[PDB]
């Protein structure tokens, strides 16, 4: 007969003994360095230049392109759970609107602006941020403005983004957050601000290490912001690029950012894990983007997964990782599930 | 009897079973049981059968419990039975517990490391390649995340 | 009789066994932390103003002079076996070329920028890189320009390379190289590319540790570029000077290298094991260099070593030092070699 | 007419210059972190069974093996000239000495303790460091005692090991040097010479890392060990292997190790520096070893390099990567040079 063999072992180690920290439910609560709380939450509103809007984006589940006069009933019960910051994109949709210089995107009637107004008013203790790059507003749809042969201009490009980031705050949003990635422009942003009497109240919450990649597919469905000959890869980081990425994380630093961005966030944690070391006096906020949320939705409908459990797991690790903020399209679920 | 593990029993149970894998031939063996000081009773298992100077302990120190085993319940026929995982298994949160880990099998005679699941804990790969630097760090791509 | 005598020993300590991780071809090389791969190689071409030129160069074995002319029958195996880069040197052997501020440097009419045009158009898929100096173009043979008492100069010397430098970029090469070591000739050369706008697109890797001494050699023979009155000790860094070394690394780093050599290199293993720590964003390769290639081939053909075992050897020793590129005179060897 | 193109530049920043530190002969000195002097020096002797051989090794050039009745007119000049240390290798070569267990290894009658005797005897203020092996000793030539299967058998192997190292001070050696590789081997040592009375008196210099590779060509051929069946790529470490250096410097370290010894040196200066972090408080010896030094040789004979100069810039360089001991076949070039 074959049976069950046991050899002679020794005298547990002491060192060994892991166990007695995580056996009970608590404990595992216990072990986190960083618990998730609804005020963490940042959730991203897509403001239509149709003030009547309210249109479903079909790519990303449960995620409309909305007009101002549909605001306040979309944003009411969120607030009243519990939502604290949103951050806005701008889709205008009237034809002629985009050019090459992005000059529609700090049109004081564009939707942008007419959001933060709104917002300032019907919500007053909501904190605004504002995404700040070209991209939904340029008619070749790159991120920046660009020289004949399709590159980016760097002067011109930081030029006009100063511009569109001061404009937004002037008009009341509390946080701008360049998501551009051109060389240089965190700190011609500061100086707009300081220049404009608007640093000492003004967030700059840089998305210093943004990474080229295939996780971007369904917001080109809700912001209409689709490039144009050639790829982002010149200036998104490339997947591979850390020591690229430590360096962009330094230099926004450097250069005024008061917070940072990893953006993707799961498929990126150890961008995290480095930027926590590089940027341990700053909050570092995790934005789950498109991809990952729809690929999570994709999954639990497939029943690979639970949507609430990895929804939970996924968002657990971006606060283990060292992030302290989280920009995610399944904020109104989580402003649900805290409560439990 | 209370279904909760058995340290010193399991860890016997253990060795011997790596041990004799690597007696019918196996190169590499590859622990997946996280429980507390299996890596010590592995290789001195390996080291008592002349054997620790042919065979590579690749210990999985930092395996996670969560949602992404799903399908390898099916393929493997492994699927518990009153209670969880969650007491042997580290907690998603726990990278104090994952960093201990790993300096533990390190101690213990691990000649590589593998982190599990892989995607969803890239930070603890980072963790792990300062703690295990000198070590082979391997990534398990699991049943969950591949579906 | 004298017999053989065993110390009574205790049981083995778990410590003392590293043997496990390496009993098998494959663990041998699941312990490299970073393998060779085709991409890594850089090849030097040595290209003269005569277009029909393809000369052997006498102390440099298996390697040629070459026009312009010659160069896509050379190219082309190479290139189909893997090549992806190279790294361009100028020989002009006209008379009345050379003269004391090197001219000719950057001549259009000259074998590098001749050498970028055809490659750019028979090869649009070659990484260009060229070396930046003055050497192999002035009538003195020192690497910047002199005062009167034969002492580099510093300012006309970094000024005069900045523009070599941004012309090699303006006519399409995609990479520069400078090798003349003089103090602060990174920043002159940036200032140059940022100026030009072709910052963005022309990758700066520095010389920034070469040091002067006995292994340069074959490459007075086959780039006609050697000195005059006085030696190189004066710039290029003296042997045990690693202080020097560290703070150059740091000085390059700081104004504005993407990517940094170390030259030798075999001799040099533990500066690229000190740059891998003060350069740990930045691409670092390692340059083996012509007394280093010459001295391998004249030890193989004495039957001292196998040069395909000591080729591996020395070049894996670059990675496991840290280099992730290397520019070596075997890169025809090793497309071969990487295959089987 | 191309004429010279000269950019505009800006005033020097004080931080791009380092030229002021190394613009004289006495400064290329002082930017040494240290100085080779005679005492770094560790002569290796090849001990002949005939005491009456001086043996030219043909692959090894200018050095022989020796009898110990040629010893005296051999080591007076080198004494004389300041040599401080030697490291004696055994070469029997009476038929049936070598057999599975080394037993030889420790004759009273062979060439290692008769060597001890005669040095101890005729050059009291000699250093004494031995080789502890059982290669040049084993019917098999490799370095261990072997299992059926042709794998070492740790156990018994730093058993015989801990053996011939205390019967070697027993005789009278200063310092042991164990070249083996095996796993734990430098704990049995140390305990071994704690029961004998003798660890407060013998320096244990462990090679620690001691790479396998295409570089001992030459000293099979002067020690005549030679392995057999497999190689030696399961003790000595794969050249890649870094990881496993550093954790075989701690180990030595730990188990007792007074110093070590890198080797080879040249091509593993990175291992030097890794050393001189790890081991910082510890004597760190290079090992250039014979197909180093025969390399060296070939490349000056076939006019590559100047052999003075390029030994001088290789054992500069051992010393530069943290070195403070150089075990070399040029030391009696070495006592002449460093007088001039
Ligand atoms: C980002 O790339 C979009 C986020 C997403 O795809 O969800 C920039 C445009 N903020
Ligand atoms: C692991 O949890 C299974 C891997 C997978 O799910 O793909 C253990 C059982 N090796
Ligand atoms: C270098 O010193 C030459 C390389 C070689 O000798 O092979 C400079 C001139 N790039
Ligand atoms: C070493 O490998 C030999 C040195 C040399 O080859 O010169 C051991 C046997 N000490
Ligand atoms: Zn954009
Ligand atoms: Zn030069
Ligand atoms: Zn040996």
């Amino acid at each position: 007969m074959h049976t069950a063999e046991f050899l002679e072992t020794e005298p547990t180690e002491i060192s060994s003994v892991l166990a007695g920290g995580y056996n009970h439910p608590l404990l595992r609560q216990w072990q986190s360095e960083r618990q998730l709380t609804k005020n963490m939450l940042i959730f991203p509103l897509f403001i239509s230049d149709n003030p009547d809007d309210f249109t479903e984006i079909d790519s990303l589940p449960n995620i409309n392109r909305i007009g101002v006069n549909r605001l306040k009933d979309y944003l009411k019960p969120l607030v009243a759970k519990g939502l604290r910051s949103v951050i806005l994109f701008g889709v205008p949709l009237i034809p002629g609107t985009k050019d090459p210089v992005g000059t529609a995107a700090d049109d004081p009637a564009g939707p942008v602006i007419q959001g933060i107004k709104f917002i300032r008013e019907y919500f007053p203790e909501l904190y605004i941020i504002c995404d700040v790059c070209l991209c939904e507003y340029t008619s070749h749809g790159h991120c920046g403005v660009l020289y004949d042969d399709g590159t980016i201009n760097r002067e011109r490009s930081v030029s006009r983004l100063a511009a569109v980031a001061v404009n937004y705050a002037k008009a009341g949003a509390h946080c701008v957050a360049p998501s551009d990635m051109i060389d240089g422009r965190i700190r011609d942003i500061k100086r707009g601000l300081i220049n404009a009497n608007l640093a000492h109240k003004t967030f700059v919450l840089s998305y210093a290490a943004k990474f080229s990649g295939n996780l971007y597919g369904p917001f080109r469905d809700a912001a209409c912001s689709a490039p144009s000959n050639g790829d982002r890869k010149c200036y998104q980081l490339p997947p591979a690029g850390r020591g690229l990425a430590r360096r962009a994380l330094e230099r926004d630093m450097s250069e005024g950012a008061d917070g940072i961005i990893v953006k993707p966030s799961t498929f990126y944690l150890d961008i995290m894990r480095d930027a926590s070391e590089i940027c341990k006096d700053l909050p570092i906020c995790a934005y789950h983007v498109s991809g990952e949320y729809a690929m999570l939705h994709a999954a639990a409908e497939k029943g690979v997964v639970d949507l609430k459990t990895i929804a939970f797991e996924s968002h657990q690790g971006f606060l283990r990782a060292g992030a302290r903020l989280i920009i995610t399209y399944l904020a109104p679920e989580f402003l649900d599930w805290l409560d439990e």
